[PDB]
């Protein structure tokens, strides 16, 4: 079976639909299942966030180091560093790593708010010439993912795309790529999707994602041992609203496409 019958046939008795993009840096070919079709990015959407604050801190040297107040009314649904912090501040840095390697979705919407909104961060990955992106509303409403909905939503070639060149790419300043890898690689949330299918070995950077329609995200950048780097985007949805995530898929399709690296 080819790495396509495979995806397909993955997909098939997954009971959901399934978006695959890998770029293998070596020679940029690339293995594409449903790449150019849309899913809601759940939490993945972190990274651009994250990104556009770092985009910001090339040209303000005291930005990263800015003091943001935590207030009780910040707290959200899911915010497991900002919550040590209330009544006290964090640094743009500091959020910036929460909601890279915690999914801290208080972090996530000061990061928003500091931008000046979801439309800046659209207008930050339109910059990086990614004309996909999307972000529409903060947390938690961002993740209602419903089948169709265009609001949040970007595609596995458009996300895989941006990643890379905003890891191993043109879209930031050296010291500024530099930490995104480094948030990335330190990243927490992540052992039972795209890292659980690869070799135990092998260096990665992602941030995951998981919101209703049993929507299951990762977006990752992979450094073999002997090898190119590889971007993966893997993308999962489901049809029903309370539908479980299902990590275990994105696990198998990230063997399915990085066998033989």
């Amino acid at each position: 079976n080819s790495v396509q019958q495979q995806l397909e046939a993955l997909e098939k008795s997954s009971g959901g639909r399934l978006g695959v993009a890998l770029i293998n840096t070596a020679d940029n070919s690339q293995i594409l299942y449903r790449a150019d079709e849309r899913f809601a990015m759940c939490s993945t959407s972190k990274v651009m966030a994250a990104a556009a604050v770092l985009k910001q801190s090339e040209s303000d040297k005291h930005l990263l180091n800015q003091r943001v107040e935590i207030k009780k009314s910040d707290l959200v649904n899911y915010n497991p560093i900002a919550e040590k912090h209330v009544n006290g501040t964090m640094t743009l840095a500091e959020l910036g790593a929460a909601a890279l390697q915690y999914s801290d979705n208080t972090a996530m919407n000061k990061l928003i708010a500091h931008l000046g909104g979801p439309d800046k961060v659209t207008a930050f990955a339109r910059s990086l010439g990614d004309e996909t992106f999307r972000l529409d509303r903060t947390e938690p409403t961002l993740n209602t993912a419903i089948p169709g909905d265009p609001r949040d939503t970007t595609t596995p070639l458009a996300m895989a795309q941006t990643l890379k060149n905003l890891t191993l790419g043109k879209a930031l300043a050296e010291t500024q790529r530099a930490q995104l890898v480094t948030w990335l690689k330190g990243n927490t949330t992540g052992s039972a999707s795209i890292r659980a299918g690869l070799p135990k070995s092998w260096v990665v950077g992602d941030k995951t994602g998981s919101c209703d329609y049993g929507t299951t995200n990762d977006i990752a950048v992979i450094w073999p041992e002997n090898h190119a780097p590889l971007v993966l985007v893997t993308y999962f949805t489901q049809p029903e609203q309370k539908a479980e995530r299902r990590r275990d898929i994105l696990a198998a399709a990230a063997k399915i496409v990085t066998h033989g690296f």
